[PDB]
């Protein structure tokens, strides 16, 4: 397949909507990242909110073509693959690795925030790393404007990935957008130090989610998590919004700080 001058050679993934391909332009040789979209309100929000995008940690926008009932997204390229990629299955990665990326996500969300603009989707398949291994949050589908005109709005409408998701998202009509992206970065830096997910949603019902909250550390994926990590994870996976971590104090937490190997 091909869009004008570039050429699709590769699949790269594939979201609810569309499929993202590999766009090498036969003339400059360039590699771009390219989301082909099929059909329109969504799509337009997409484009406003990528345009706005500009932060080393985030995914950059270069334009769209729309071609009939086609739309194609031309985004910046992370060579490097995804975060999930680099997540060994019971293992993790090492803590120096781990806490470079939380630092790298932690910059992507604050300049996010920053703009008024919430993710809702923040796991290691949405974190992608260039060549020099720096992460990009990428995929826009269900970011939305939490801040505009200075003034805030609740979110209402349930978003993301279950694993992921705080449990304000479940259980309430209306809810900040902001811990819950703080949430969601704490069980990618769960994931990133066990290889291992704590529970499959945050809801009383399952009973990883109750030791949890009952302080049963001695429990997987927990274990395998030094002291210091895991105290920030204690202040970040706190059930009530208002209680939770916010990024700034995040930014004064001991292992955020800690230099390490
Ligand atoms: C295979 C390999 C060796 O790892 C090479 N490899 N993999 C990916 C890329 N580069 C890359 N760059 C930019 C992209 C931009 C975007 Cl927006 C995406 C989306 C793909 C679909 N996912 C959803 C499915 O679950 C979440 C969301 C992200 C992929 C990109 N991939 C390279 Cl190079």
């Amino acid at each position: 397949p091909f869009v004008e001058d570039w050429d699709l050679v590769q699949t790269l993934g594939e979201g609810a909507y569309g499929e993202v391909q590999l766009a090498v332009n036969r003339v400059t040789e360039e590699a771009v990242a390219v989301k082909i979209v099929d059909m329109p309100e969504n799509i337009k929000k997409e484009i406003c909110i990528l345009k706005m995008l500009n932060h080393e940690n985030v995914i950059k926008f270069y334009g769209h073509r729309r071609e009939g009932n086609i739309q194609y997204l031309f985004m910046e390229l992370a060579s490097g693959g995804s975060l999930f990629d680099r997540i060994e299955p019971d293992i993790g990665m090492p803590e120096p690795d781990a806490q470079r990326f939380f630092h790298q996500l932690m910059a992507g969300v604050v300049y996010l925030h920053g703009i008024g603009i919430t993710h809702r989707d923040i796991k290691p398949h949405n974190l992608l790393l260039d060549e020099r291994d720096n992460l990009k949050i990428a995929d826009y589908s269900l970011a939305t404007v939490f801040r505009y005109n200075n003034r805030e709005r609740l979110l209402n409408k349930m978003c993301g990935t279950l694993p992921y998701v705080a449990p304000e998202l479940l259980k309430r009509r209306e809810f900040h957008a902001e811990p819950v992206d703080v949430w969601s970065c704490g069980i990618v830096l769960t994931a990133m130090l066990a290889g291992e997910l704590p529970w499959d949603q945050p809801s009383d019902s399952c009973q990883e989610y109750s030791d949890w909250k009952e302080k049963k550390t001695y429990l997987n994926p927990w274990k395998k998590i030094d002291s210091a990590p895991l105290a920030l994870l204690h202040k970040i996976l706190v059930e009530n919004p208002s209680a939770r971590i916010t990024i700034p104090d995040i930014k004064k937490d001991r292992w955020y700080n800690k230099p390490l190997k």
